[PDB]
């Protein structure tokens, strides 16, 4: 027997960026007790009086956005534990957003990571969901791993442990964000949905849901930089490379357990990326 793991993605983008505590790069957003950083290693936790979310103190037109994450192990029904890029205060009511999102679980269920796109409102009212969920080929509350959204005018790509789980190439302006972005992540209770589409909820006897984030990486852009500035390479040359798309398709044959684009009681017109 050996250790069966997606193979080499031949090259490490989050290696290539700088790691930055926490406070150099983000504030916390709301429920600021619920929140500590610990020589830039962040906690943050839900219970029955609060969750927590935070926001990165800059304003995004491209990048590479990661952190390294730990998640509780146990009983976390109905607790979603994010890292996602959002513009709803800037565009109430009609915003872009992309996703990061650790469905809580019960013992003996793996954790599901589900990933989602939103553009112009297809997140706020009537909701137009552009979901794949993975499970983790690792426990991902064992230790610390690599998540992140890579964000460009030209591409989304996900990575865990850089490893590319899914891309969302730009196929036109409607289906597309492209409009500023910040970051953010919190940990809160989805009970309604979160697990098994709301079977299991959470259970506060099993508080405090403890989130944490270290290793915060920013190969980005400001919105106003200079032109010249470019986000993070994802790759040496440019383009997921043949090792990254093989990787990429073992997670997705391997791992992935929904996709929006292969559900028959979806109505596919509404989202014609697929």
């Amino acid at each position: 027997a050996y250790v069966q793991g997606p193979p080499s993605p031949g090259y490490y983008p989050s290696s290539q960026i700088t790691s930055l505590g926490f406070d150099q790069g983000y504030t916390n957003l709301w429920g600021p007790q619920h929140q500590r950083v610990d020589q830039g290693s962040l906690t943050i936790w839900l219970d029955s009086t609060s969750g927590s979310g935070f926001k990165s103190i800059n304003r995004y037109r491209s990048g590479y956005f990661g952190a390294n994450i730990k998640l509780q192990s146990g009983y976390t029904a109905g607790v979603i534990t994010s890292f996602y890029l959002s513009n709803n205060q800037d565009y109430p009511g009609k915003h872009d957003e992309i996703d990061i999102e650790f469905l809580g679980t019960i013992p003996g269920k793996p954790y599901t990571l589900q990933t989602n796109v939103f553009i112009e409102g297809s997140g706020d009212y009537n909701i137009i969901g552009r979901e794949m969920r993975i499970h983790l080929w690792f426990d991902p509350t064992q230790d610390y791993h690599n998540y992140a959204i890579y964000w460009t005018p030209s591409e989304i790509i996900f990575f865990v442990d850089d490893v590319p789980i899914r891309r969302y190439p730009r196929k036109s302006d409607a289906t597309f964000p492209l409009r500023p972005l910040w970051v953010y992540g919190s940990v809160w209770d989805a009970s309604s949905w979160a697990t098994e589409n709301g079977k299991y909820k959470a259970d506060y006897r099993y508080q405090p849901f403890v989130g944490k984030y270290e290793d915060f990486k920013l190969g980005s852009c400001t919105v106003e930089a200079a032109s010249s500035c470019n986000p993070a390479s994802v790759s040496p040359y440019g383009q997921l490379s043949q090792q990254q798309v093989a990787a990429m398709e073992w997670v997705q044959k391997n791992y992935m357990v929904y996709n929006y684009c292969d559900d028959p009681t979806r109505d596919h017109t509404l989202t014609p990326e697929c």
